């Protein structure tokens, strides 16, 4: 089975990123072009670092008794090839983003959820490991989203009918809820202001009051309809994002998961714990009027004819929020970039919308969060970004790297 040869991975744009080599002796070397772009998403089929990508999630593909004699077994077959929906600019965009930092980037269409650009970081290529990194933080790794995961709150209080962005709040430094103390990013006492703006500056104590107003069901329910509990990626493997058992929640523990930390003690996993995916699962669904798609990332496959022998089609997960309530959510985001704290996403000659969010992680370090969509009319784009701060001072850089890659990716598809 070695003197068979295996399909081709290619890109959308057609850069070829994985091929076989017949050699001399007969078998064939798994080679790869442009080593080192998109490693964890072409993935590898090691003995020592086991399996992941493409290469294993579409093995098969790639991979009379004419079948007994190892001499026939070449002119018998070939194996057919992968096109992905990478496109292989988009995703040098967002590798270079990456450069002097962990943690990833997504880069999505809103309208169908194909993934155009998936890249984590450290990163390695194929060469190394012939000798962290192999991490893949786009999908295998979660994370306390923090207040990126305020979209889903804000969405939900909005579908529901329990809240509009012009009720107003009460924004304090510090607040008890439930026997405990939620407080604001530096304790700091906005007043009474508008949903709109609580969301924009990112007030902890005024979505946590939305969240203890919606309760456990409903932000269970409307976490879970975005995508949480589900194995997204129709041809791709990632870990489901996870809530709680809303029964085993506490007002406390829901009063902060509403504003994306999991503090839960119970039986059941603390949340929200999320992919970097799923984020752009969520960026999506809004950018796309409440459809959410399960993202893809195979447009389609081709027999060694060069012809195409099948082609994904775009897949829904159903409808987390109304189109009306979305379109609520759209303007909301768009109050961040442009007048809170998503202002380092900002591209002069583009209106992008976006959330931010900071957590705090193990030995005093924290990682920055952004989620966003451009153009903010007609979105074609959404992008989901965590840099991971691991000692440095990384405020705000989510949100800059956001703005960046949408802005040269929408120049790519201009
Ligand atoms: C949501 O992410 C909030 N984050 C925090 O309150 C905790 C935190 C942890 C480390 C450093 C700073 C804050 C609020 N939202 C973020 C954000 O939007 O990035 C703020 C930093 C604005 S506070």
């Amino acid at each position: 089975s070695a003197y068979v040869q295996r399909g081709a991975i290619i890109t959308s744009d057609g850069v070829t990123l994985a091929e076989s080599v017949k050699q001399d002796d007969g078998t064939y070397v798994r080679n790869y072009p442009h080593d080192g772009m998109a490693s964890h998403t072409v993935g590898y089929i090691s003995t020592q670092y086991g399996t992941a990508g493409i290469e294993s999630s579409m093995n098969e593909t790639l991979t009379d008794w004419r079948s007994a004699l190892y001499s026939m077994a070449g002119i018998n077959t070939t194996g057919s090839s992968v096109v992905l929906t990478i496109n292989s600019q988009m995703q040098a965009v967002a590798e270079a983003a990456l450069q002097g930092y962990s943690g990833s980037i997504v880069v999505m269409d809103p309208s169908t959820g194909a993934v155009l650009a998936k890249a984590s970081s450290p990163s390695y290529t194929h060469a190394e490991l012939g000798t962290s990194q192999l991490v893949d933080r786009t999908t295998q790794a979660l994370y306390s989203p923090g207040s990126s995961f305020k979209t889903v709150t804000l969405a939900a209080g909005i579908d529901t009918h329990k809240t509009t962005l012009d009720t107003t709040y009460s924004a304090p430094g510090t607040m008890e809820i439930g026997g405990g103390t939620i407080h604001n990013y530096a304790n700091e006492d906005m007043g009474t202001i508008p949903l709109r703006e609580a969301f924009a500056r990112s007030s902890n104590t005024a979505l946590a009051q939305l969240g203890v107003a919606l309760g456990a069901d409903n932000l269970v329910s409307y976490a879970r309809a975005f995508g949480y509990g589900t194995a997204l990626g129709q041809d791709f493997s990632t870990t489901p994002s996870l809530m709680p058992n809303p029964a085993e929640m506490t007002t406390w523990e829901l009063a902060w998961a509403s504003c994306g930390l999991p503090v839960g003690e119970h039986a059941s996993p603390a949340g929200p714990q999320t992919t970097v995916m799923q984020n752009a699962v969520i960026a999506a669904a809004i950018a796309n009027g409440g459809v959410v798609m399960n993202p893809y990332i195979v447009d389609r496959v081709l027999s060694p004819e060069g012809a195409v022998v099948s082609t994904t089609s775009p897949k829904s997960l159903g409808q987390a929020v109304s189109a009306d309530t979305a379109a609520q959510v759209r303007e909301a985001m768009l109050g961040v970039v442009e007048s809170g704290t998503g202002m380092g996403a900002r591209v002069p000659g583009v209106k992008i919308a976006g959330k931010t969010g900071t957590a705090d992680v193990e030995n005093g370090n924290f990682n920055s969060f952004f989620i966003g969509f451009a153009p903010y009319d007609h979105p074609t784009l959404v992008v989901s970004v965590v840099i991971e701060g691991n000692g440095e001072n990384v405020l705000g850089y989510g949100a800059q790297v956001g703005g960046r890659v949408l802005a040269q990716c929408l120049n790519i598809q201009a």
